[PDB]
């Protein structure tokens, strides 16, 4: 099992940690949603899938910077919300295949009614993803770190 971006950043087998920057819309006002599609920026296989299924979990969702400053929100995992940040792991995907599978995360952040301004600033962290994959083989357990980073500005009007 092992990860790549989209732009080509690879973490391999056992894990590791990678940078992903992604766009954002450059403008969102109060009362509407930020999406942070990562669904199409981080893609997944299993390497064994003949005798191996890998299962893969949300560990861990940390906010950051301006989207923890100004920004409350929620995590689209599979298909289903859970609270962000996202603090117990999720319910498993399963990857059962060699051919890149999108990992489906997904956020959904609103301002806050004080937001106004550079809400989230080009280049910053805002988020930390956590991405834990084990299987029904052996005692694997690894963890693929995704640092979540913003390409441009994103202004609250006032
Ligand atoms: C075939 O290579 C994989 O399987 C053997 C065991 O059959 C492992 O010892 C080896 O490290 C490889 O495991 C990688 O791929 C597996 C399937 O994607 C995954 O379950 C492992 O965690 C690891 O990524």
């Amino acid at each position: 099992f092992a990860c790549k971006t989209a732009n080509g950043t690879a973490i391999p087998i056992g894990g590791g940690s990678a940078n992903v920057y992604v766009n954002l819309a450059p403008v969102v006002n109060v009362g509407q949603n930020l999406v942070v599609d990562l669904s199409t920026q981080i893609f997944c296989h299993n390497d064994y899938p003949e005798t191996i299924t890998d299962y893969v979990t949300l560990q861990r969702g940390s906010a950051y910077g301006g989207v923890l400053s100004n920004f409350s929100g929620t995590v689209k995992y599979s298909g289903s919300s859970y609270p962000f940040p996202t603090t117990s792991e999720t319910p498993r995907v399963v990857y059962n295949s060699r051919t890149d599978k999108p990992w489906p995360v997904a956020l959904y952040l609103t301002p806050v009614s004080s937001a106004g301004g550079v809400a989230i600033k080009a280049g910053s962290l805002i988020a930390v993803l956590i991405l834990r994959q084990t299987n029904n083989y052996n005692s694997d357990d690894f963890q693929f770190v995704w640092n979540i980073y913003a390409n441009n500005d994103v202004v609250v009007p006032t």
